[PDB]
């Protein structure tokens, strides 16, 4: 609905790189369920489980058969291959789930959905006001406004809940930017194209070692480096935020700046939990702040009175 | 229609979870069609239906051709393969589907939905009501409202209808819960990528016992223990519930917290159908039920009639 | 449209049936063109067409290639494989559709149509009406009201049109399922895994006699069994309508047991086709028949008229 | 648009019948070109170009690698089978967009069209009319109906076009079903299972006839077995329709039955093209011409007037 | 948007014509990526690059595997086969594209979509207008209405842009049609079947010559039949438009056929661009000439000033 | 929404271009997964890592298994082909999304798109005012516009944002293109069907060099040699904007060209981004701007007032 206005600058670039960190894991997931075959040939000469090496030439014959060489793969596949080549694209997803879901969380809990729902009512009202105009520079219908911001100012006075909420998104989409550099780039390195395996399975092919191939390999570590790179620059905006988020402080707000402009100082500053809540309706356009400056002067709800 | 109110904040959790739960359903059953073949290999050498064990090395022929394999894949695949590994996709979706339902039913069946629909009609008519302010803190169309939420009170006053099907839902959408876990925890062990089997029909290939191998099993593996996690935070969910929905005892309403703030007492506890149906849309927010506490007194009906 | 209310309870848990019963017939046919070959080996040793039974143990050679294997599948599996297998969800597909259209050829049909068109349309209003609320307890456009309801009441009174068609269709919808069960019962087991085949094409092979396997004998069973199943308790619902439909002997109306609650007397019953198409409704919701029993009274008429 | 009335009940099962028709040309085309390949083994012992006969019995050896049973596959799958084995899918389509279009290309000639769009127009107002109540028991915005209705009867009295494209569908949507089943059923038989060719291309193979198999061709006989019996009970709707618009030589209206009931004879019968749009409305329903039955006559102009 | 009545009855022939010559593009199309396949034999007797000819039978042994086979194949598809077989599906729809977005692109040009945008408004209000009914047999409103047309024919009336770019669509979507014949028909012997190739790989395969076929030569061949017979029938449209368009000179309009129905004379002709925008909407329906033919005379602006 | 006035003739075709260069990388892409194989023969003799050259004649037997070809295909696949060959449809897909994606980030920023919201607002309601009727030949409402508009272009005229931004996209949608251009005709020759590699590889296969084919590079010359061409038209498009970005300089606007036709006089040259976002609505279409050369003039404003 209309919460557009309510979400800053950073939180518009993060929607869409969490849409293309999904992009390259769903696509990335349909190629490695239809294929990412390996192919396993065994090493006839070998020197301490490595394939050491070896008129006109001609091939090398193992006498197996195609089921063999299908066995030898799965086994191949199942054990000598890294869990981080297998279900890189089923791990990006279950990650960009989160780090999606846990923006729109805050949207759904019925105790902060709420308080969000009518916040954004009374603001998206006041912005449109002919007395604004007046004052920038039939009324008992907007007296009752008055007596309803003045409620909804007092009803929402009593602790912080979305300023809690809101400060837990930016403190656990932090951490899992730390926890996802932890491990994703300390296991890139597992997957590549050429795999050498030795699975013990000498009773059914007749060989000890087999060589083996990986071809998606080189084209997962371009994915994953795309990945990750697409994740410090998420991890970038978060933590400018944190930055912007603890130096202000805006337990309440500061109307010192317009209290000149509009020249009055019968509006007080909001104590807490309204702040915050224009806070950073201001911190997306600086207008609907100021036009929401004059409902709360007590002269400005006299001569509206008149 | 108009029924987010009328769902608390656990129900609202558990819509999202019955859907993942089917999202890995649909894609482990196109995954199980499309493929979730078996490969198997005889065992020459064998000590009690068990493979035992056996210059440079050559492979092992069988002498076999390629749908002497595939024959006894099929059959290694029906008989010595527990039937869990194969409808495990199928068959969650069946029990999600019916968790889902479940839900919806009480929605759909004419002798609950008639009763839904008018009660949620006149709260949200009376949420927006002019005379809920002045109370808070051309009448004779609200004196028709008054009547009609009198009306409304004794028409639904006989008895619990709703408050007995809300009542069953939460009560087979707990054992169901209890049945899954009696045996998707005692049948996931059965699955396993290494499998042997050994079904005589030495007429046709010349073998006994075959080795084979199931490539998904470790896929599975990941699914099932990713749905039954999937399956006890939904079962978490609904055990609350019913230490909430038995410890309140919510036969009538207690309209005794607000009283003190009208100061009026002429609004009587409602009898039964008529609180429940209230008693969770004050739970899912608190102000629905202050802006109904006043249609009730007779000196606000009285104050209404002036 | 605004149909809904037209359908009984009975006729609501039907639709989601037939739906259902269609998605495992879409499921098991692209899994059935995909797939559902055929796997067929020779029997070197044969007694009356049947495989009799026959250092390390080593293979069989029969001498044949892939087409040769490829070509007795096809007519293994044209010839010596029942109709029902094969064509199992071709089958349920058709006869779903029949289930389902018929229901709504009741709604199509423009001679009944009509009927349905405007009847609703009059209960629709009636249901909204400030009179019912006096009654139940510019007059000049209610009376034009009375003498739209008291035409359509002549108009419609002329015989039976819909309560013959939706006679028909309970009719029809039970002789099918009466039908089903006669002929999906007794060919459920020709459906099986091992399939034994001889179709006397030695001139290309060289065999005579040619044991197969079916993979998918065994999931066509569970569907089928699950079809089935799903079939019975869609037939249960529509026998007890034929129990409802004719113990009543609804061709009139019986408006007696609210001529006491309104005690007016001047209605009367309504004789043929304005009942039934009333009964359902009542049957569907009880209040919809109490605010139209006040339209038919001339009293009423009479104190409207005033 | 609002055409649903302009459409009688026997156009009303056509468009339905002409959905499945194409239905069963896009699953018989998508199952016809990622398959219906054809298997092929040659006659080691043939008698004028017919495969005449011939411890344990052991395979036949031709000698032939894969690709030239791949390469006789498409001779004798492009030469020796007939056309309409292989295009059935392709042509019911091809043939069923003809019946299908033909019924709209009627409302897309602008020349008709707009006739069509302005007739209903006032058809659709004049059903809803306060004055017809009276008659069939500010007038001066009713008296330009009456002009207009008056003037849209005298523009379009000359000729029938209309009429003349109405009869061209029904007289075109005939002759094809006239010549579907001159072809349809005399070229069903070609499709069979066992096919024999003989291709002359010893060169390369080595054999000069090869015996083949068709295995769709049991599936193309059920469709089009199917097909035609789908198109038969479409040409006897079209059947009776030419039984009916002849019969009745509806060159003009007959206003005779209502002119009774009316009592007024001051409505002359409509001359051409304005009784056959209007003629085919009252069999969708007889209704709507009776409600316009009162518009035409200067005596109820004459009482509208007042 | 309403331009509807804007396209002549050729051009609506020509819409639907452009979308089944993109059907058989996207069908032609999938059936060549997914398929067109190249099967390809060696010759191993030649006579100048032409496979002249050669107790019971038997194969003739090439000593190939399959990745020589599959080898050849896509040289002989590569090299020796035409270029049209292989795109032609490719090369219809880059053409279609043409043919339908050229039509189209004089609506989206904003020098002259603007144009048509506020032409087709002032006649579809003139339509409906209660003073052509007078005239074809608080008016200061309509007083505003002859002034915007005289506005509008006075701001229009400077030189030809529509006429200029209409003309240039009918142009080019003629000359195109003349060059898709100069090349589609030269280039539709070059599929066949039968195909030889001779490609100098003796170092690999060791043959010089294979005699080689192309499966879907016979179906391209009756999609080209059937394009191009798609493309004459429509290069017919487009040859009556430029007969149409250059006979009648259509620089201005002619009133003259009206000025004796109104008998008026006050009306001129419009000088150049605000007739042809009127010539073709006359040509669609001659009813919207009529009506726009009083807004024009002073002496009807005369009657509407009183 | 409503900013379909505010893109150019020139931003309207390359919303196009960018599609169809979209479309052929999507097309290119699941092309290149599907399949894009590479098959791969060995070469007996060789001189220098190319292979040199070598009754009737006999296939070259190599003594290979299809894993050992499929492993070969799959090295000679990674290492000795380029990665713009493999990798080209996915990178066109990454450039045209940035391409793309510049174009609407200037509508995405909320400290532009706030300013374009508005702007185009006052517009469009300026383009409907009975009173530019008269100029250009209850009124306090509309000084509340001449005040709106006054305040707004004293809102705006503080430097310029849009007209940096707007100014930022086709200076980096030129870069691009020149950089496009120094490496995609730079590598279109590195994709070619004739492969050869060298891969060192002998222990497991017995060869050194194996002669490859490359099936679909005839297929990405073409996309590619498309591509480009799809890409300098583009680039001629932006090249002309630079060319009319600054040698207009619309730092401020000129309304000298209608203070002659207004001959007011009282309307002064808009001072920064007032111009701007007025000076391209002129340049799509010259009448938006002539019907807002009037709200600015104090002497219209006077004329209003009265
Ligand atoms: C006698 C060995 C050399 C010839 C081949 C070689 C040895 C094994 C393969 C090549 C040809 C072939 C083709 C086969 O079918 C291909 C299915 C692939 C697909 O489904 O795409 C099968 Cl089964 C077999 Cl045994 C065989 C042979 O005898």
């Amino acid at each position: 609905p209309a919460y557009r206005i309510l979400k800053p600058w950073w939180d518009v670039f993060t929607d869409y790189i969490s849409i293309v960190m999904l992009m390259i894991a769903v696509f990335g997931g349909t190629l490695q369920v239809t294929q990412d075959k390996m192919i396993c040939l065994p090493c006839k000469w070998v020197t301490k489980d490595s394939c050491n090496d070896s008129t006109g030439p001609t091939g090398i014959k193992y006498d197996l058969d195609r089921h063999q060489y299908n066995y030898v793969d799965a086994v191949c596949y199942e054990n000598r291959l890294h869990w981080f080549a297998k279900y890189f694209p089923y791990l990006v997803l279950l990650h960009t789930l989160i780090f999606l879901a846990c923006s729109n969380f805050w949207f759904k809990f019925p105790r902060t959905s709420s308080k969000l729902e009518h916040f954004v009512s009374i603001l998206l009202k006041c912005f449109d006001s002919p007395w604004t105009t007046r004052a920038l520079s039939e009324g008992e219908q907007a007296k009752a406004l008055f007596e309803k911001v003045k409620k909804f100012r007092t009803h929402v006075e009593e602790g912080d809940i979305v300023y809690r909420l809101y400060m837990r998104q930016t403190i656990i989409k932090v951490i899992k930017f730390a926890l996802i550099i932890c491990y994703t780039v300390y296991y890139v390195h597992n997957i590549k194209f050429d795999v050498d395996c030795t699975v013990d399975i000498e009773s059914l092919t007749g060989y000890r070692t087999y060589r083996c191939a990986h071809p998606l390999a080189t084209l997962f570590k371009i994915l994953a480096s795309f990945y990750i790179s697409l994740v410090i620059f998420y991890g970038l905006i978060c933590m400018y935020t944190l930055w912007w988020m603890l130096r202000r402080s805006l337990k309440k707000y500061s109307f010192e700046s317009i209290r000149e402009e509009s020249s009055y100082s019968d509006i007080p500053d909001v104590k807490n939990d309204f702040a915050f809540m224009l806070h950073l309706i201001d911190q997306y356009d600086p207008l609907y702040s100021k036009r929401f400056a004059v409902f709360l002067s007590e002269v400005s709800e006299n001569k509206l009175r008149q």
